[PDB]
């Protein structure tokens, strides 16, 4: 076994920009509810993940399959790491534009996460778990959350 080292505040892994091929790839444009690419999104109803749903639309559950797969892996790891605690998503797909111009939140490929107990002391390690769970980019973005993202299925040629 290897010792798990938490990410530092503001650290990202891999240590390259989010939208590079070695990380989460490219911004492929906003997905609107009315758009064809809306079917790229699938709702995650994993019983072991808490969704904040702060906008009361259920949008934070809607994500790509790869995002769902990595998130579900992380959900198991979080429960393992801190028995009694669960993975919590505070932001997923954003229909409103509350991030930078080319956010992967706009296309259901990024989540902001915490632990269910909102213990900010856990977030560095939570970030490390997200890396081990196979998220393509993980960024300890604020003291209040970790930003995790995935590649699309449109770069493999
Ligand atoms: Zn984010």
């Amino acid at each position: 076994p290897r010792k798990l080292v938490p990410l530092a505040y503001k650290q990202f892994s891999p240590n390259v920009p989010e939208k590079t091929l070695g990380a989460s790839g490219r911004y492929e444009g906003k997905i609107a509810r009315s758009s064809e690419r809306f079917k790229e999104l699938t709702p995650n109803y994993n019983p072991d993940i808490i969704f904040k749903d702060e906008k009361n639309t259920g949008a934070d559950r809607l994500m790509t399959q790869r995002c769902k797969d990595r998130l579900n892996s992380l959900a198991i790891s979080v429960m393992n790491q801190w028995p009694g605690v669960k993975l919590r998503v505070t932001e997923g797909w954003d229909e409103d534009g509350h991030h930078s111009e080319e956010s992967l939140h706009y296309e259901g490929r990024a989540v902001d996460i915490t632990t269910s107990d909102r213990d900010r002391n856990k977030y560095g390690l939570l970030a490390r778990l997200a890396v081990e769970a196979g998220f393509d980019w993980v960024y300890y973005e604020s003291k209040a959350h970790v930003h995790c993202s995935v590649k699309s299925e449109h770069s493999a040629a």
